[PDB]
């Protein structure tokens, strides 16, 4: 809402404050994730 | 009145001291006004 003028019962977040003065929003989870490393001769696996 | 002087008996209110050593004087009571105040109830929102 904004006070003192005719808008009110207004949902969503605008961009003035997003935050309300935390420093940040943080989530927490896990990331399922599969590589094609191009391996050979099963040994010496890559890194990076 | 003013002792030693011939203004006796005189009425109103003399404006050398008029608080009177009191900190505010104080009127209590109601009051009702109109007015053309602004509103939707509650058009002009987003339909959703």
């Amino acid at each position: 809402s904004i006070t003192r003028t005719r808008v009110s019962r207004l949902y969503g977040l605008p961009a003035a404050n997003p935050n309300n003065g935390k420093e940040y929003y943080e989530v927490a989870g896990r990331f399922s994730l599969i590589s094609l490393v191009p391996s050979n001769d099963d040994y010496q696996t890559p890194i990076t």
